């Protein structure tokens, strides 16, 4: 498997055509896309509701991409308030006609010019940490998820965690043969050994602090015993039975801060995957297991 | 004869998975058909087949090593049912010693050229005779009990897998284990709509639940001896972790993390009784069922966990 990159890369910036604003960008999403999930967590962290509107798709992607509520009605989905979109692809043809790549979310908007900004969430998260700390009040503007300091174990973890892990467990459940499939699962697991060593002591992976590098393994691992264990067959070990740092860290994150806690829905989660992925699940049943979904705090 | 050899098969309109029972059922007796002799009877098998494993295991435990040859064919299922290791080589697997069979459906339809059942493996074959005696594990199992045991060595003969004071509870204990814990992890694994897999899932685990209780304190499921209904509840649970949790859906916990008694009863049979270890082969089982079953694993990909198949004993 190879992750086809994202085509929108516009900066929300005091000197560009995309300006820091109230009410002017919005975020479609998924609560089931860990990607999506990223600038969901992030979004609340740095207080940006009033900056930026949320519109959740049904989790149920059929053969014309996520679904509009309007269009598949499931619990917590949402019809498009502004393009009255059907699926997330109009959004993608409506500005691109011509657009020869994945409709994926996240789709950072712009209600204003009415185009797409951004649709690569490690850009999104990034600039949601400083572009509107000005508009912010003090707690929320002050919040650095990408401290100077730090940014360059940041950057270290996040490529090999995004490769190995975040994009690990895609490649291993994707994989058509056997060799790809080991090719893959190998290296997923032998990172989540590091991660867990990485934790031996820490509440988090970099610093003694909150850094989006938590952010982007997080989506992961919440996702890992639900879904890719099963689903995936990333199953050399559980992360609630096999990597007690991982779930003690994941945790802590979930139990102890509604944003991390509020934007996981769990069952967008696990229909989406295994009701969407039929050249995987043909019959798109939904196992029940494991229970819980996320243990409580130890 | 593909319709009723490649597993690439069909489920009940409500998404339910309906076994077929087996359709041949004779038996060794004193002047029958098919009298007890040494060398007289052969035992074709998958390693990977829970029912087949059965009959391997009660086999070594009534020291019948010396009566009753084995075959063990090739763990993939392919179009043509189970094929011999001439047709499809894999470690441990053999080819057809006596009828130069390609797949287990030849030994049927030589003896049945109308057969329209499936190709099952337990077959015990009759080499005099040149037929199938009988294709139902729980059966096999009986007969290998008591039919050979005035021709075994004392200490084989005396061992009863069925003894009188405890047939009435094993009979009960067998009856919802088969169609809950041994044929529902199929039931679950199978289904084709949600509302068919919840109702076997569940009850699958309402079972389990029970089982775990009645082990409390307890080294066997009855009676405080080794019984056949330790035998049958083995092979269904030494395969849980491996297999059922992530290819049969059967994850709303494992043996190994989820059942503390269930384990340490598996792991004590499997370590401490060598007719229970040598006859488990991980590789054949989870080829078999990863490998054969597209309709679930369109890709054929056996998933490398969980590490290790099974763990020691504390
Ligand atoms: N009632 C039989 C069931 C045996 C059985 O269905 N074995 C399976 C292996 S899981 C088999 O040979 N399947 C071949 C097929 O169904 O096509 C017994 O207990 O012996």
């Amino acid at each position: 498997f190879k992750r086809k990159a994202a085509s929108f890369r516009n900066w929300i910036q005091p000197n560009g055509d995309f300006t820091p604003e109230k009410g002017r960008y919005h975020l479609y999403v998924s609560y089931a896309c860990p990607w999506a999930t990223r600038t969901l967590i992030v979004r609340k962290l740095k207080g940006l509701e009033d900056f930026i509107g949320v519109t959740v798709v049904s989790p149920r992607m059929g053969s014309n991409g996520w679904p509009f509520a309007n269009v598949d009605p499931f619990p917590a989905a949402d019809s498009d308030p502004l393009n009255n979109a059907q699926h997330v692809k109009d959004l993608y043809l409506k500005v691109k006609p011509d657009y020869d790549g994945r409709f994926t979310v996240p789709v950072l908007w712009d209600k204003h010019t009415g185009t797409i900004v951004n649709n690569e969430s490690s850009e999104i998260i990034r600039m949601f940490n400083t572009a509107f700390n000005h508009l912010l009040p003090e707690d929320k503007a002050k919040l650095d998820l990408y401290p100077e300091s730090l940014r360059a174990k940041i950057d270290e973890v996040n490529d090999w965690v995004y490769d190995t892990v975040n994009n690990g467990v895609y490649k291993s459940g994707f994989a058509s043969t056997q060799k790809a499939y080991e090719a893959a699962v190998i290296p997923l697991f032998e990172s989540l050994d590091r991660l867990e060593k990485m934790l031996e002591g820490q509440d988090y992976l970099i610093g003694g602090q909150l850094t989006e590098a938590d952010i982007r393994l997080f989506v992961t691992i919440v996702r890992f015993d639900p879904v890719y264990v099963t689903h995936f067959k990333c199953n050399l070990r559980t992360i609630r039975d096999g990597y007690p740092n991982l779930h003690r860290w994941m945790r802590k994150l979930y139990w102890g801060n509604p944003a991390f806690k509020d934007t996981c829905n769990f069952e967008h989660i696990k229909t989406h995957y295994f009701w969407s992925h039929t050249f995987i699940n043909p019959h798109r049943i939904v196992p029940i297991g494991p229970i819980p979904d996320i243990l409580p705090l130890d």
